[PDB]
């Protein structure tokens, strides 16, 4: 059972701007998503200080980067707090509405796309390099869900029946045909070193077989 939803108008407008604006500095998408993973790890780490049982679904706090040249995907996995169904459908977008409005006004006044994370909506920078984004996620308080969008104004949410995840979020970037540099081991290492060197969790770049 798959449910289809319209993005809020402001968010569809932002994703169209991200997809259609000429902007060569696309590598910042990786910084934004690692930053989001780090925040999610911070949250479950803090919650576990007063309720240790929150780590029953997995004690390791880490980020894995998994390029796949055959599928042309780059996957960013974290074992952070995860997202509920309400997060995916309503809560995160409600928050994103005001950050989007502020980011688009800032762009009008001279900001550039790389400051997108200062407005809390860096997630959407995934569409700099991906034609489709799938997000698999499991929060301690909810079931495992898959969120997916190729932009165009809509997204889907379904119960996920793939491999159980324990807890956390997996962002699967289905890369555009001309963006396969982000599957190359040395390019990814360069970007992580440049932008994410001080992230406080182990980042493991998987190599392909
Ligand atoms: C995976 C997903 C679902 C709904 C909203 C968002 N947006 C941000 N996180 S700003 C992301």
């Amino acid at each position: 059972e798959v449910e289809t939803f319209a993005f809020q108008a402001e968010i569809a407008q932002l994703m169209s701007l991200i997809i259609n604006t000429f902007y060569s500095n696309k590598e910042i998408f990786l910084r934004e998503l690692i930053s989001n993973s780090s925040d999610a790890l911070d949250k479950i780490r803090y919650e576990s200080l007063t309720d240790p049982s929150k780590l029953d679904s997995g004690k390791e706090l880490h980020i894995n980067l998994i390029p796949n040249k055959q599928d042309r995907t780059l996957t960013i996995v974290d074992t952070g707090i995860g997202m509920t169904k309400a997060d995916l459908i309503n809560n995160l977008g409600t928050i994103a509405k005001s950050g989007t409005k502020a980011f688009m006004e800032a762009l009008q006044a001279g900001a550039d796309i790389s400051m997108i994370g200062q407005f809390g909506v860096g997630f959407y920078s995934a569409y700099l390099v991906a034609e489709k984004v799938t997000v698999i996620t499991k929060h301690n308080d909810d079931e495992q869900y898959a969120w997916e969008s190729s932009a165009g104004g809509s997204f889907t949410v379904r119960t996920d029946t793939g491999e159980p995840m324990g807890r956390g979020t997996k962002v699967i970037l289905h890369l555009k045909e001309d963006q396969t540099e982000y599957l190359e081991e040395r390019r990814i290492k360069e970007i992580v070193k440049k932008h994410s060197q001080f992230i406080g969790y182990p980042i493991t770049l998987f190599v392909e077989k």
